[PDB]
């Protein structure tokens, strides 16, 4: 009967008709299909948007995805440690909601739970049901998670999470939501986030990537589909003067971008980005901005060396520094910005490649693995595959030897960043003139923003060792000036 | 002849007759006594304190305590480093004995030495004969330290060795020191320190634990059968408004605690507690707190939440911290008062289910194993044997995402009292208020009460999570307050 | 023919005739013969210093220098981050050329190209061909790196580089350098450097501590010649008053030091010292020390509690701290001075002993392994052949234990130095005394020399535990003493 749906939904024909998934019948993914014939089309059908559907004839990329594995070094494994990966976070982040909790990422199958459980997200009041012992389990939030309600509280917790956050977690809200959260969906970036929260049951979907009508690669992301429009020329993953991607826009009311060809950088971009998904000030007139504002669901996709004139550009921070009062930016996992013209992608690499490596199933079929894997503790396959001469020791040394020299020089960076915020506490206290704090504050932005990038993303460097290199020696520059600047400032006191 | 002896040793007929240990002739713990009955009750038997005497027949748990294992980590692990377990020790310890050395724990049959050449025990008096290449001796205290005299000098030592500790490493004394150490046995408190040492030749006893007359499972320290004797009925160890033990007193002058049923929380309470067992100052009227006053070998079995309050009622504290001027408490591996109401706790789980699992011998006798274990290094014994749905990783897993998320608040409750430290100072210097900075000294005593009992407990949250993010989160809001007067207050200067 | 050469070279045929390499002809080495005969010594033969020569009979020696090992956790470690080896560094040596990058040390076929491309060198000038991944990468210099030419500039980089770095990465400029690098050789101390780069082709050659005429073992470095000649009886590789060195002059122009008996200490002492190679300052009258001064070229030859004196008698020093203007050393690996008089020492182990044990080749021929050894990675060649009791897990601890000990001590002179320098900052700013501020100058320095001498040794202590408590604790003294002094002077403003 599909020729009666196609009468009226006509950009699904031209994804499905002739395609892999061509004799796949409608009833399989969307069910009272009948009412809606029958009774019109006020009797929507319902589209259950789960996993489980594509897995009963993708087994292996379903059961890749939700393999449980158990790290010995453990998860919820905070950033602001002294041997972690941001040691200076809670001084160089003072002021923000990240300082509560902030920590290294683990598997896809976590995101919902991991979101909704941080400290930093809605005052504690989301926690896993039998607590630490059931940290583990996969499967649906609800099972997962339980709700102590909206009195409850938690001490040295932060109400960070908002509708947008959901976005990158699930695509549970896919017929839900209208493009970039605009209103006139059930939910948009006003809606409060204790009523969405309770629609998210399942983490990423298997459609996040694939069409399910043809599939085909695809793009599902607000934030991603609009940025590529507004610069389908020179954007990271142009080639020749355009991109990859064609914008299907259905009712007015949301869109894809289908791809002719697998580019899983884009397809890895709709959550693996800097962004802007919250609310924040606004650098001219210190006037809030508001999830009424576009500018709360933003991908800029822009680097470490271009991201300071970016926000300044759309008259955009995120948060004043508790000590400064410098106009920071605030950075989140840029890794599709940092990966785009380096070696690996610029000899047409694509993250996939390390990331989602070849293994095979079952009997031994072969597949991509929907575990996204961790290179350095699956170098046969994340790197030997490729790199052939490689032995496993190699492929660790080249990883750990760019991490070392990169992480020497963000360590350099912080140290530097904690002198300028100390010498500037110093300024104020004898108080040297809120014209020099003033030249000395735009010294933090810049070491902030140079420095901060590289925190956020997850490579220590990897990804781009020449742009990491360039930033973080920019980061200190721009420091010790500012410390010089202070010193010169504080002696001129007593002068 | 036994019988004879009963006639005027009632106590011990009553532990010994009908016990597993009945038909053991006396002769064979004690030596002499044949003079004792022919020359009298002048002529006292002689009681040799050794575990060898119990590894005749129990040659498992002896072999096992005794073993010499090789962590190639290492051992004499400082905490103060900056991937240690307390890496802010010396700034937020300034004042205290501690700051001279504070290692990690090891293999119990180390217990004696390792006090007695510890850098902060008695000058560096005390050293391992031979050197280093001998630390890893076990055996009897003299044949393993040699004594470098009272007037050799070692820098950057302390003295803070005393008898009381004794208790905690030997068992060697248990006739020879009257309860709580009042005057009236060979030692008590007020003894010289190196008077004591010479007599201790073994790390705890196997009668520390197993009563040597009807081998019973028991206690023989003097404070914590006191704690247990004030509070019989709400105490950590009680149920059902009492506690199961019978305190046996002999003749006014030592007495011990028998269970009908093994409770290793109690045992390993006889050390693995927060104590005061060294001269501290009066709240009230700062007068000093000597040897002469029972609160110097004492134990208060609370938790982290309920400390300052119990110091602050027995007008106590350990030292001023060496910048704020604060009356701090110092606290000292509470590991029973964390265990206490914990999941395991109240799930029945004892210490030596997870510290001394069930291991074969010899030929392949089943038995506890004597050398206390650290579960993360044997999870198949100490936790698959119960959990037996876990594998090793999950574990793993499981022990170390709770140290992880502990860990990072505690390392953040630090980065929080060094600034509460550095900001006090600043306050100072600019004098603000000494009310002000007095209300700032009640901030910095209750973020160090909820902050330094996790690094003196050695679980890192393991034992109780939801006790260790109450308290450390307290912690923290406790500075960011102190800091917040602080910079109120010094704004309020220039004002 | 050699009898013809004889006649004019007569220190070679002293050392060829009846050795090991007897047999051996000139033109295996020497190339050029005839027409240095006959037009006569206006045409030198050319020598070109190559291991691949003595690889030719010495495979085993040559294939272990070269071959290719990778480390899993990298090289390039930067030391000054949280968890490496000086994590103070940046804030300890401000003002010094160390804080722009310093990485522990890797292997010996790696020296001359990470002399070259370390940021501190010439300004990010040389660097690896193809990035890195070549960073593994053994053989000629010039294959390896490239040069980006004088006028490019990388951010945060330093000029340290000159030509006396090059006498501790190659044996290249044998015959090309002037004892001490005074004038009259091709180069010599005030050569530019990057006219001397392009001349070494090779790291550290075979003729390093081999004689090519007659295989006798020896030294070629001029600076420990000259030490050693400066003090026959009482330098640290003497023995009754003199030491097993004869000392051969060529021309008047360089000389060679033969040793009857194989001595490593002497061998490994050739680099692994304390040596000034550099310009510095005086301490009397602030003159520049340029590369004019013998000063520039020196080995001192003495250990931590004695080098504060050391160069103080020779007036000199490095730098003066950024902050508190205290006229510092700068330390640079000093195991051979540590090692020196240490337990393994006065038992007669040399460095190759531990460092180049004996391994089996090829078929089976035994050999010492010429590419050196980290002992912790090999104990049971670098250890066990000896202490033939050890179990690999004992060998490990007994190092890690010593290390663990020494790391405790260094952490918290640091710790102590980190509060001189604040302190300090605060004095000054209060405007104490310049006297006082000079007092504490003194602290500094004293604090700085018994502290960073260890963190520039490799051993964290190993080679010499004794002599590392000792400066340490010094070390601790000397800053709580500043600290002190200071704190009492900020008080005596107000007062
Ligand atoms: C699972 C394999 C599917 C099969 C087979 C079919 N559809 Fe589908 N459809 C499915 C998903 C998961 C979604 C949600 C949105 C997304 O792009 O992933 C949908 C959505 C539709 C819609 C809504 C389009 C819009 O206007 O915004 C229509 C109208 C739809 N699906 C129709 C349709 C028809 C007519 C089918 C048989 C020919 C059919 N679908 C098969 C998943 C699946
Ligand atoms: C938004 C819907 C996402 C898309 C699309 C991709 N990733 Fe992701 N990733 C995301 C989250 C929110 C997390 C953290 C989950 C948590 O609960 O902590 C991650 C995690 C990873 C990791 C770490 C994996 C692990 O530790 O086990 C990697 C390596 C990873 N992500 C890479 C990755 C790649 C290559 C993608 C395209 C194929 C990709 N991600 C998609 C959010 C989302
Ligand atoms: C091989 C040439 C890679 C490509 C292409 C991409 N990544 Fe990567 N990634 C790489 C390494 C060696 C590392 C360091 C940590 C490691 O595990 O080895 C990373 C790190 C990540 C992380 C951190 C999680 C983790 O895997 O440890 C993420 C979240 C990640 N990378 C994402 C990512 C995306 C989105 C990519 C394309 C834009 C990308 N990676 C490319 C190796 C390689
Ligand atoms: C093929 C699909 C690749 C996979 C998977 C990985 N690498 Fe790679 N690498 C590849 C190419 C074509 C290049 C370009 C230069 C060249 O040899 O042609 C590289 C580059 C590197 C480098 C240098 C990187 C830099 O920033 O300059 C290293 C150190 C490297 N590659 C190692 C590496 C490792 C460890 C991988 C697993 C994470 C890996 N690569 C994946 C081809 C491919
Ligand atoms: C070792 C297995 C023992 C055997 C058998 C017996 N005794 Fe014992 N006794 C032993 C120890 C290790 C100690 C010290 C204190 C402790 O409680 O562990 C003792 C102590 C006694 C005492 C002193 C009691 C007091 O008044 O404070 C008496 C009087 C004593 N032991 C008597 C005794 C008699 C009469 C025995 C044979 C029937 C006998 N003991 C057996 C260890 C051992
Ligand atoms: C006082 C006499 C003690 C009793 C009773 C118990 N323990 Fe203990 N323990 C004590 C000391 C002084 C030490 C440190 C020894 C040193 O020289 O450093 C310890 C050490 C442990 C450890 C660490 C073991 C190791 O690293 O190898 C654990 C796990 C341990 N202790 C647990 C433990 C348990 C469960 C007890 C009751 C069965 C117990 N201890 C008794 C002091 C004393
Ligand atoms: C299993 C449910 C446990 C019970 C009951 C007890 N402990 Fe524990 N302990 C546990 C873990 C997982 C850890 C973390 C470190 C590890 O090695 O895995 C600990 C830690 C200790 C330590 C530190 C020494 C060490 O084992 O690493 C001590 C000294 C210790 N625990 C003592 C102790 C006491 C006295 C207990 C009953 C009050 C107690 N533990 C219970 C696991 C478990
Ligand atoms: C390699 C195995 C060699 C053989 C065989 C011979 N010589 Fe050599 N010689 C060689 C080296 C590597 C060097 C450089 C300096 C050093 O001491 O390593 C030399 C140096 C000479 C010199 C220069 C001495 C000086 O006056 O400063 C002479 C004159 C020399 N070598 C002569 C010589 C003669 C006459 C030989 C055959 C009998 C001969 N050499 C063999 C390496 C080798
Ligand atoms: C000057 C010509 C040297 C002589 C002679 C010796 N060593 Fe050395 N060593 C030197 C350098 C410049 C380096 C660093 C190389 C780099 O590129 O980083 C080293 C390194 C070592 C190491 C570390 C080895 C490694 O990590 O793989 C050790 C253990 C070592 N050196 C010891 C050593 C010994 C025992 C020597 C005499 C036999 C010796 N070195 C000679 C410089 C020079
Ligand atoms: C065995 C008794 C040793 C002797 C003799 C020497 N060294 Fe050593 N060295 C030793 C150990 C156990 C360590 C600690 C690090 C390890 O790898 O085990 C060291 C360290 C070094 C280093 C650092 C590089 C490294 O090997 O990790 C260097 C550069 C080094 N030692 C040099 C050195 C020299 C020059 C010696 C004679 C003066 C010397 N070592 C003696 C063990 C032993
Ligand atoms: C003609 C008139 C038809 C016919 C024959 C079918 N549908 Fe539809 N359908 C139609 C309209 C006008 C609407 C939506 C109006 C609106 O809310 O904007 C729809 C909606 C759907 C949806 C849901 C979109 C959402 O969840 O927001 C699905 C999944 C859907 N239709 C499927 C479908 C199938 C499988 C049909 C043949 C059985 C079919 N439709 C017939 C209009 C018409
Ligand atoms: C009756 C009178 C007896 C008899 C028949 C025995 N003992 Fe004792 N014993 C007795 C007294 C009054 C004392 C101690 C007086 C004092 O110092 O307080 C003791 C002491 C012991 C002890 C030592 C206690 C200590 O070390 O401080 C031991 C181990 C002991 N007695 C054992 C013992 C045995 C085995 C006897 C039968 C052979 C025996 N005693 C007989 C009084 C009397
Ligand atoms: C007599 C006259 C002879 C004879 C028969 C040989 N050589 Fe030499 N050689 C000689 C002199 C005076 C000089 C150097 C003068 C100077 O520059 O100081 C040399 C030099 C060498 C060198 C090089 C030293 C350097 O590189 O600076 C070598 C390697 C050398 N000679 C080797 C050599 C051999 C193998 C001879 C026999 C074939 C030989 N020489 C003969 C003087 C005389
Ligand atoms: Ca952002
Ligand atoms: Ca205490
Ligand atoms: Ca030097």
């Amino acid at each position: 009967g599909r020729e009666t749906c196609y009468a009226c939904h006509t950009e699904v024909k031209s994804l499905k008709e002739n395609s892999k998934h061509a004799a796949i019948a409608c009833t399989v993914c969307h069910d009272k299909t009948k009412e809606h014939l029958e009774k019109g089309p006020d009797v929507k059908p319902v589209t259950k948007i789960d996993q489980a559907v594509c897995g009963s004839c993708h087994k292996n990329q379903y059961e890749s995805f939700y393999a449980v594995h158990h790290d010995p070094t453990g998860a919820r494994k905070e950033k602001g440690i002294p041997a972690g990966r941001s040691p200076l976070q809670d001084k160089l982040l003072a002021g923000h909601g990240f300082t509560f909790e902030h920590a290294e990422p683990r598997g896809h199958a976590y995101m919902v739970v991991d979101q909704f459980a941080v400290d930093r997200f809605q005052g504690g009041r989301y926690q896993f049901k039998g607590g630490w012992k059931n940290y583990d389990k996969v499967g649906k939030t609800w099972d997962i998670l339980e709700d102590r309600g909206p009195n409850a509280k938690l001490p040295e917790t932060a109400m960070a999470g908002n509708p947008t956050c959901i976005q990158c977690k699930s695509s549970d809200l896919i017929l839900q939501w209208k493009h970039l959260g605009e209103k006139g969906g059930k939910f948009d970036r006003t809606s409060n986030v204790n009523d969405v929260v309770k629609a998210i049951n399942n983490p990423v979907g298997c459609i996040h990537c694939h069409d399910p009508h043809g599939a085909q690669p695809r793009i599902v992301r607000d934030g991603l589909i609009a940025a590529i429009e507004k610069d389908p020329a020179k954007n990271i993953f142009a080639k020749n003067g355009k991109t990859d991607l064609k914008v299907i826009d259905f009712r007015g009311f949301r869109k894809i971008g289908v791809m002719e060809k697998t580019d899983s950088r884009m397809m890895c971009a709709q959550c693996h980005v800097e962004y802007n998904c919250n609310p924040g000030t606004q650098r001219t007139d210190g006037k809030p901005v508001t999830f009424a504002d576009a500018r709360t669901n933003h991908f800029p996709l822009k680097n470490s060396l271009q991201l300071l004139e970016h926000y300044r550009s759309i008259d955009f921070f995120d948060f004043k520094h508790a000590v400064t009062g410098a106009k920071l930016i605030k950075f989140q996992h840029p890794e599709a910005e940092t990966y785009a013209g380096s070696a690996h992608d610029k000899a047409g690499v694509q993250c996939h490649q390390c990331h989602m490596p070849q293994v095979k199933g079952k009997d031994g079929k072969k597949y991509s693995t929907h575990g996204v894997v961790k290179p350095i503790q699956m170098v046969q396959e994340s790197c030997i595959s490729c790199h052939k001469d490689y032995t496993p020791n190699k492929a660790k040394f080249m990883i750990e030897t760019i991490r070392n020299y990169t992480k020497g020089k963000m360590r350099k960076s912080e140290y530097w960043l904690a002198q300028l915020i100390d010498t500037f506490a110093v300024a104020q206290r004898e108080g040297v003139s809120p014209t020099i704090l003033d030249q000395a504050r735009l010294k933090h932005e810049e070491a902030h923003a140079l420095w901060e990038y590289w925190t956020a993303e997850n490579s220590d460097g990897f990804h781009n060792p020449e742009q990491a290199r360039q930033s973080l020696t920019g980061s200190i520059s721009a420091s010790k000036a500012g410390v010089k600047l202070l010193n010169d400032a504080i002696m001129a006191v007593k002068q």
